[PDB]
């Protein structure tokens, strides 16, 4: 049977296009853009014009939800495509639209949705057939009952398209696309991909797996923040595979009264079991699932003995899955975590600006939005949101827009046209409003993403560049030398010397160049986690980064420990030796297997504690000189390649008036200059409205010197006072410190073997 | 380093433990690495946490009072400073021999540069001993 192709999603926008590999449309006797005949589930019968595209395997056919829903099929199964390139043109239609789409409307859909929607698509509509059109802010399902010639036809010039009467009622076999999907979630492309791998095959062969006889998964979580579609997710992976999904909600069922809840949770689990191959949702288990110690009162203690009784009888034979949602895996109880109990755990973590770029055209595809659309900018700018922000974001957008005209339109109260929804249209400007008034969730939560710093934003240091680039890329480059030599890659390296000099940007710069996450650490947030909560926080964060190598775990201001511990302090020692004693522990923990590296940074390589300093810890010390004159002008233009400059003197100059100066005061420099150019133009400006306050309109136009161009008097002004970041004596004691490694070192001479 | 973890809090209670499991696996041998570290928060930059430090010398201390001739573990401690290290404990009924650690000369760096180069390649193009 070289004809069946299993199903696989159809990008295009088209509901009547599949994608085909030229072997099959060869074999199958199909013509180029023609017309497929596929039949599925009760032999129902669909037409669909070839779509000119081998993107996908010659064993997969591109197909979307609708013809899915046409062929009352799912996702992962298979078609029966049979020659039929022989579709006659269309003579008359008689569509109507079902009573739960136009509700709350009342217009006419040919002329505004149906006219553009089969403009030039020819698309091939068969009698029972079901084809959707989006409009301006909702979708419209129509059904083809009955046409001629019988059963399908050709959307053709020669059109007699019967719009007029009662709409239809409902067909019966649903094949609703007003559900969830997989295409309905975006940002978590990885973790959909784990889903799908570790949850389709149980339930795309249940029996076959039985006749396997091996031990399936039964115990999966999902813990991240909060409104982040994990019931969406659920939801939507039940739907699209096949199931039927059961949710149970902790508040409404844990105060139904007295011990009832018990009686409600166990019929929850035989009823699931005596329906299908299903999975159990439960939400907020931690409102039930409480640490041991927290649980005060007695009856929560009995709730949890329950649940952990019923669910721990899945003995082998059991086609229902589990899934259960919640925060951070911290206040449910350790016993949950065992085997044959909650055992797979995935985290869902805060999509970048590309996710929620993915997340606004999800959102907005449905709005018609205005020709300012800059939805990367806004993306950009909202940091600190997730899922359901943006999606209340285009909502009250979306509000503010249509507010801007209610005493033009005829309000009443009656009705609306639909010409006046799809008038209004959401500009940029109603963005700007949206996000002035708005409100970030994420806000006192770290973030793990790919830093961006690429390499010439750092002048010089190509030498120190590639040594890292050893130390980090090779290994995972080339592993097979390392096991053909035996022999185990540094764990981590450390860096010291004058501040200013970027160390942080030469992390970022190495961890985006080698595709990994990125981990920060401050000074601040160490010594606040000095006092109370101190090793969880380090044992959390240490399992963080283990779960998602690769990743790079930096660490700032490491000498903090030292600057409060010694010196005329004396007081927090207690707890800088509890959380050096934690790093050491856990760092030791740690398996090369795992790809991580362990990076500190420090200014004071002097203060720093010996202990570290031992093999197996922090051995790889790099000295970070001063650049000075030499690429010190390449620096200057990684920092002022970010705005125009155009006429200039000379840079070489520049770099010859100052010396010692590091990338901080260099960069001070730059935003001095463009401070007084800034200064200037406002002034130069407020000049002109002080003309013009007592004149006609004066031509107030670019004759501003607005351009972005740093005159040389800038520079002056800026070199005029200009203070050394760094002391010589400090220039001293790293020099000293250099010393000192040389003097363990001792020897550095030549002597022959 | 685990030593001064435990250093800050369970200081009691933690070395029971440690010593019953010790003596239901016996025969063993228990060893300690770096003892002298805590005494070095005894000694140090700080010096004012020694109360940790008693309560983990007079558990250890109990302890080896508690042992029992008839149990076989031998017990070893290796200290850089034995000098900021209470003298208390070098006493009879607790640990006694003192062995100093030379440096590694010639034959012995040969010795080791072999084991060293036991994991794969081979030096055959310079003289161990001369190095
Ligand atoms: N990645 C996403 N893609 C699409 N919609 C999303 C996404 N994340 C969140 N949303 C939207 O945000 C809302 C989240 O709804 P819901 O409360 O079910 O989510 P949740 O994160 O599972 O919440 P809960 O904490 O109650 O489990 C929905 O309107 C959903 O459409
Ligand atoms: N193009 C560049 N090249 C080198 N260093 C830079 C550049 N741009 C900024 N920097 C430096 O990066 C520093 C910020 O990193 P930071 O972690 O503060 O380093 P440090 O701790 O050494 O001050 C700034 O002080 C600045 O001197």
């Amino acid at each position: 049977r070289p004809n069946r192709l299993i199903v696989d999603e159809a990008i295009n926008e088209d509901n009547s296009v599949v994608s085909l590999s030229q072997p099959k449309m060869d074999e199958l006797q199909l013509f180029r853009g023609d017309t497929v005949l596929l039949k599925g589930k009760k032999r129902r019968e669909a037409v669909c014009i070839v779509l000119s595209d081998d993107t996908c395997s010659d064993e997969k056919i591109r197909m979307n939800r609708v013809v899915r829903n046409n062929l009352r099929v799912r996702l992962g199964d298979v078609i029966s495509i049979q020659p039929c390139p022989d579709v006659k043109y269309g003579k008359r239609i008689h569509v109507l639209p079902i009573d739960d789409t136009v509700e709350g409307i009342t217009g006419n859909l040919f002329e505004v949705y149906l006219k553009p929607y089969f403009l030039e698509a020819y698309r091939p509509i068969r009698k029972g057939d079901i084809f959707l059109v989006r409009g301006g802010m909702r979708a419209v399902e129509f059904k083809v009952v009955e046409t001629d010639p019988s059963p399908y036809c050709i959307v053709a010039p020669d059109t007699v398209i019967h719009c007029e009467g009662e709409p239809i009622k409902r067909e019966d076999e649903e094949e609703s696309l007003n559900e969830v999907g997989y295409d309905d979630i975006g940002g978590c492309r990885k973790q959909l991909a784990q889903i799908k791998e570790m949850v389709e095959l149980p339930l795309r062969h249940p029996a076959l797996f039985k006749a396997i006889g091996v031990k399936p998964p039964r115990g999966i979580l999902l813990y991240g923040p909060p409104g982040t579609g994990k019931t969406l997710i659920a939801r939507a992976v039940a739907n699209e595979t096949g199931a039927f999904f059961f949710l149970i909600n902790g508040p409404e069922i844990m105060s139904k009264l007295a011990g009832e809840s018990e009686s409600n949770l166990r019929k929850a689990f035989e009823e699931a079991e005596k329906n299908a191959p299903a999975i159990i949702f439960i939400d907020e288990l931690d409102a039930i699932a409480p640490k041991r110690e927290k649980t005060h009162g007695e009856v929560e203690r009995r709730i949890v003995s329950q649940l952990l009784t019923l669910m721990d009888g899945l003995k082998q034979r059991a086609h229902v899955i589990v899934m259960a949602a919640t925060n951070r895996p911290n206040s449910i109880d350790p016993a949950l975590r065992r085997f044959g109990r909650f055992d797979r755990e995935v985290d869902i973590g805060i999509p970048d600006a590309t996710g929620r770029l993915e997340i606004l055209q999800i959102h907005t595809k449905n709005m018609k939005l205005a020709d300012d659309v800059d939805l990367e900018q806004v993306a950009n700018e909202t940091h600190g949101h997730v899922g359901a922000d943006l999606a209340a974001l285009c909502s009250e957008a979306a509000l503010q827009a249509i507010r801007k005209k209610m005493d033009l339109i005829d309000l009443e109260d009656e009705t609306i046209d639909a010409e006046v929804m799809n008038s209004l249209a959401v500009t940029m400007d109603d963005f700007r409003w949206a996000l002035s008034q708005s409100n970030p969730s994420a806000l006192r939560e770290t973030v793990v993403e790919v830093p961006q710093v690429t390499w010439e934003d750092i002048g010089g240091l190509e030498d120190v560049k590639r040594e890292l680039q050893e130390l980090v890329q090779y290994p995972v480059e080339h592993p097979d030398k390392f096991l053909k030599f035996g022999m185990t890659p540094s764990k981590g390296v450390l860096f010291y010397g004058p501040p200013g000099c970027g160390k942080t940007l030469l992390a970022k710069a190495i961890a985006n160049e080698c595709q990994a996450n990125f981990i920060s650490i401050k000074g601040p947030e160490l010594l606040t986690m000095w006092f109370g909560e101190s090793e969880a926080n380090v044992r959390e964060i240490f399992d963080k980064a283990r779960q998602a190598a690769p990743c790079v775990l930096f660490f700032d201001e490491l000498d903090s420990i030292a600057k409060a511990r010694g010196g005329n302090i004396g007081d927090g020692g207690g707890a800088a030796d509890r959380v050096i004693n934690q790093i050491l522990t856990e760092m030791d923990g740690m398996s090369t297997k795992k790809n991580v590296f362990i990076i500190g940074a420090t200014n004071r390589p002097d203060i720093i504690d010996p202990a570290i300093l031992r093999p197996g810890r922090l051995d790889q010390l790099i000295y970070i000189p001063l650049p000075d004159e030499k690429s010190r002008v390449a620096i200057l233009k990684a920092n002022l390649r970010k705005s125009p400059v155009a006429k200039d003197v000379d840079l070489e100059f520049l770099a010859k008036m100052t010396n010692g100066f590091s990338g901080a005061d260099l960069t001070e420099i730059c935003q001095r200059a463009c401070k007084l150019a800034i200064r200037e133009s406002i002034e130069s400006e407020i000049r002109r409205e002080r003309e013009r306050q007592t004149n006609p309109s004066a031509m107030e136009v670019e004759e501003d010197d607005p351009v972005p161009e740093i005159r040389r008097d800038h520079f002056e002004e800026a070199m005029r006072f200009a203070r050394r970041s760094v002391s010589d004596n400090d220039i001293r004691k790293y020099e000293m410190f250099a010393q000192t490694l040389q003097q363990s070192r001792g020897f550095g001479s030549f002597r022959f073997p």
